[PDB]
């Protein structure tokens, strides 16, 4: 048919996102709870942003004169959190890293951490959007 054809596609892209290790139980959960129809759409829709957003903000943390490490450990920290609770577990992992930096007061460390939180987000954005699409489609 045609919407069969898209719900094997999204438990395929969905059954991606586990065999690559790209997501774990959590985001498991976050099926269970919208088992609220698209709950899980707006969760990752949100993630998503608010996701981006702190990247930026430590990115301008660590491009100033004096680095306030203290602030780049604290927004890590956050990303770490939204990273669980969605489930995208590398971000969080790599986000478990960064203090070590942060606490060694490197600038090239955290600069190239950050590299790895993208290394990490982007991959996931991408099984994101696909699935959001999927998702969309499913009354389109």
């Amino acid at each position: 048919s045609a919407a069969a054809a898209l719900r094997d596609q999204l438990t395929a892209l969905l059954s991606s996102m586990f065999s690559q290790g790209l997501v774990d139980e959590q985001f498991q959960q976050l099926q269970m709870l919208q088992d609220t129809p698209g709950f899980v759409s707006e969760v990752v829709t949100l993630f998503c942003d608010d996701a981006d957003r702190i990247i930026n903000e430590i990115a301008t943390l660590l491009e100033q004169p004096v680095v306030n490490f203290d602030k780049v450990d604290a927004y890590v920290h956050q990303l770490k959190g939204s990273s669980a609770s969605v489930g995208a577990q590398k971000v969080k992992f790599t986000c478990m890293q960064f203090r070590q930096f942060c606490q060694d007061k490197s600038r090239d460390g955290c600069l190239m951490a950050l590299a790895v939180v993208r290394n990490d987000f982007y991959d996931l954005r991408n099984k994101f959007q696909t699935m959001l699409q999927l998702e969309q489609q499913i009354q389109a």
